RNA sequence: AUUUUUG
């Protein structure tokens, strides 16, 4: 299970992730929670829910 | 359950929140219910029946 | 199950509702029948039956 | 379940259908055969195989 | 009563030329060389390619 | 299964992945890990942990 | 509502 572990890591060392979405939206934060459908991050200061199946692609620095 | 807990927030508080499409289109109402597959937002008096695989996001202004 | 209930108002109430799909389109008609995959709606006098996983949302009055 | 009682009077009366997909794109033809995911369509001569997930709409 | 397993097995054997549709609207040609649930592997330009079904739309041939 | 076998197989050589999106955008890199629902692809010196809703083709 | 038909 390489996801929850990933997500657990960045939530963790609170690692300023970039969340890419299908449409190619993109958000630049941090992950604060998270379940089995979606995603908490906080990005500027607010917070976003997000959901897995309109995500695409975690990237680091 | 990171997602019901939010949903129940936004529920109890009649809090304004914006949802995101994944077709970028945005709307911004109350949640007046929700469920596994739906949620339900009264916005400008219409009530918008949505299914949670045609959103990507919640937030607040 | 707040879907059901909305959908067998919608049927029994005989009331129109518009349709979002996805991409975009509009469709404005009237819930004959429905199930778990897929919606029958009577707009402009032929039958379209619509899967689910292309609606966005249901917009009443 | 409609969706099946729908995709039956279509095969068995060889009804002319139009298949609306997800991208807008439309087709037209017969339905053949049809399972759970896919759905064997004739059209003008040549046969499709169909996943459901790329289809929107039916339309008579 | 499973013709998607029936379809993908009548092409495998007689390597027939097949022509698949993405959603995206790409194309690709080619021969299915195995399958599964989830995926489906084309040979085309002496290339392989592991395909999501998620990803088709529609197979024809010719 | 072809699936982990072939995901197997790139992850056991480290070999040279390229990945198609469902957008048509493409990524070259090699698979280091992967799951039943995600792939972890280092390519330009960055990780990508990409969703296999999100894939559309590997080639070689 | 997170890898092939309420996606």
């Amino acid at each position: 299970n390489i996801q929850d572990k990933a997500l657990e890591n960045f939530k963790a060392n609170q690692t300023e992730v970039t969340v890419f979405f299908l449409n190619g939206f993109q958000m630049k934060g941090v992950i604060e929670e998270y379940d089995k459908y979606v995603v908490s991050l906080n990005s500027q200061g607010k917070q976003h829910l997000i959901y897995k199946h309109a995500i695409s692609t975690y990237t680091v620095e």
